[PDB]
């Protein structure tokens, strides 16, 4: 039989994309404009959370299922196809909260996902040699199968209840639906490889969103160049320059955030559900960076507009990195089982890692405060941080050594 | 010191996105239409080939420098930031071969890639422990360093020469440019994990192009639905049904191709550069499937139109699969060095592996011949191939035995 690892990777390489799809409507967007933008942000966040919950269920499922073969791979592909429709169905439901057809479609999506997962469980247990070794030696194989089936089919059951009740009173259906996401929390390790794969996929997609847009839209047209720019191609490129600047900033920020994430996870011994939650929040907010940078690159009709956009960029960068730092703190709370020895309290790289993770929250906080105190140079300082933070990463060892030496003579 | 697996995987995801970026205009496409689409397809194929050459150079580089470091990771991020621009500048250069600015831009991009990689080499050799263990042993560290810089910089030099020549005679510049890819072939293992990661990224993005499109475009507007269908939302869904069917077909075909590729590579021990070439061709043609399914879902003004649309779809599937089959046969040609014993000639799964691969190209060829012989049912037969091939993959392990059973009674 097969080594399941690669297959799971592909699933993540799929789910990441499905998780991030609803970002694109946000970027392409221009009481009317602001409300619409906020609606798109809310829809994107909810879709990302839903896809993350589905991914968590998948990760647990294939944690139980150790090895795989042909039929398991095909059923996993079918499950992936069913999960791919969650963004679209959810968007339909939200855009049409009145008619029951939308909630019915979303509930059918969830039901299909859970049914495929239950079929996978049944096939795996019918061939115990596929299951993980601890499950194989589990004397509760029948009871364990019963419990796993209950867990997997709870979601579909609640969704079926919501669908039936939608024909009469939809609020009950909505409550039953949120129950699906609530109960698994209300009534554990996430295999590090799965978390790493999903996070890397999300980071890559978010980093290359803006170049995707640029290649799809900005490539000059010879007719346009000859007519509007009178054949001066360099003028045509300088016209779209701002999108290049925004992409440069987005790639810098997202790449350095991924660098901090990589440094953190290199020393993590054993992930946890709490770290999973915090990582999910961190990624959901990392998704916002391209929007912030697009807004920054755009014109500012009034000083207040530019100040507000700088505020938003700083706030997004903060929210993105603060949860990443909180992951590290939560790990420190269970240091013995969570983190490598080299990053324990007083460890050789403990302070270095702390600075590496806290570099972005602190810089963003200073930039945000600049708006409340130094509105004169506010935007400028923002630009400065965009160049300051990368440099500190190159010099991080020397910078931390300087800080420690300064504290020595304090 | 770090383990480079995750950093390489993230870089591979980035490069997959960059390579498959240029397909988006092809799908978004509607003597004028035909020529425009031909130009788009040529642009896409050349962009994919050039980005794969860049990825191949990257793979060799990070084969030589095994371990990594924070500063080296940042250098790699900088390298990716420039490799990401190859699509845009190549498209611009193809759009503006007349003016020297576009060729200069492409040239500076390639020289930037080369100089970043040269810095990586210099740093790796300034810290010998970062090199791969066998290289660390090499008594030729000096001469091998010189050779590595020679291979890395062969491009940059030729591109610089072409950029200089662009001001006087552009044909010489283009000849020098193509010499960059000519020389390495005219005057080796590709690390398997890199090949699997790149192929998984390609397949994952290609399978979900269509749903990505659907999420942004087909969500009905309530202001539109209320009028166009008097609140009949199901009418709106049925209006776009064909797009959903196109997505279903695209995902099924792409996922089953990924299943064949995964089963192939799980038995592959060392991917030879020939295998890399064949995989590049296979992925490049796998890119086309979304276009094929979009064309198939589109209306047919005349029977000739639908016939030709079936022909092109079948040709694309046939190419995408026959290249994998050719990779498999080339592997058989060196099974002793490349393939696991289990799939060697006369192996237990040898017949199973061969059938698994050859299932799709043969089906496409049969559906193609149906047009030349059975035009009456041709289109239906194509749909049959969309239904049969999935089941054939489910029942393959049985079906092959059935076939063998025939060869026992015959
Ligand atoms: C030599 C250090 C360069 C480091 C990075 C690399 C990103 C990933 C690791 C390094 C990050 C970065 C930020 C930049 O700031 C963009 C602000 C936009 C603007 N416009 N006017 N003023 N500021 C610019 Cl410009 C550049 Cl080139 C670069 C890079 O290459
Ligand atoms: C029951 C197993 C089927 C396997 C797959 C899954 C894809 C990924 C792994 C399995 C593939 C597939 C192809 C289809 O073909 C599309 C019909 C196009 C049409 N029909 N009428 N007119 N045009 C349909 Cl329908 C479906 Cl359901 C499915 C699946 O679920």
């Amino acid at each position: 039989i097969q080594c399941s690892q690669r297959m799971l990777s592909f699933s993540d390489a799929l789910l990441s994309i499905i998780a991030t799809v609803m970002i694109l409507p946000v970027t392409h967007t221009e009481r009317s404009v602001q409300r619409l933008l906020a609606t798109r942000i809310a829809v994107y966040l909810m879709t990302f959370l839903i896809v993350t919950v589905a991914w968590a269920a998948h990760t647990r499922l294939f944690q139980v299922v150790g090895k795989t073969d042909d039929t398991l791979a095909l059923l996993n592909l079918a499950c992936m196809m069913t999960i791919t429709f969650l963004p679209y169905t959810f968007s339909l439901m939200v855009t049409f909260p009145d008619v029951p057809l939308g909630i019915f479609l979303f509930c059918v999506c969830v039901i299909a996902i859970g049914v495929v997962q239950a079929l996978i469980v049944g096939y795996a247990f019918h061939f115990p040699h596929l299951l993980s070794p601890q499950i194989q030696r589990s004397a509760h194989r029948a009871l364990y199968r019963r419990h796993v089936l209950g867990i997997v089919l709870q979601g579909p059951a609640l969704c079926f209840a919501a669908a039936i009740f939608s024909l009469f009173f939809v609020p009950l259906s909505y409550l039953l639906m949120v129950t699906v996401i609530l109960l698994p929390y209300v009534s554990e390790p996430l295999s590090k490889e799965r978390v790493e794969a999903f996070s890397d996929g999300v980071y890559a997609i978010v980093a290359t969103l803006l170049i995707l847009d640029i290649c799809e839209d900005n490539v000059p047209d010879p007719k346009d160049v000859k007519e509007r720019f009178s054949g001066s191609l360099v003028a045509a490129l300088s016209a779209t320059g701002p999108r290049f600047l925004a992409y440069f900033g987005s790639f810098a920020t997202v790449g350095l955030l991924w660098f901090a994430h990589h440094s953190l996870f290199l020393h993590v011994r054993k992930a946890t559900r709490a770290m999973g939650l915090l990582n999910t929040l961190s990624l959901a907010f990392v998704g916002g960076l391209p929007l912030a940078y697009q807004q920054t690159s755009a014109f500012a009709r009034q000083p207040r507009d530019e100040l507000e956009r700088v505020r938003v960029s700083c706030t997004i960068i903060f929210l993105a990195s603060i949860f990443q730092l909180a992951m590290w703190t939560t790990a420190l709370l269970h240091q013995a089982e969570t983190l490598q020895p080299s990053v324990w309290f007083g460890g050789r790289e403990h302070v270095l890692m702390f600075a590496k993770l806290a570099l972005y929250p602190c810089a963003s906080l200073l930039a945000f405060a600049s708006t409340c105190l130094l509105s004169r140079f506010s935007v400028g300082i923002f630009h400065l941080m965009q160049i300051a933070v990368p440099c500190a990463f190159l010099l991080l060892r020397l910078l931390v050594g300087l800080a420690l030496a300064t504290l020595r003579v304090l």
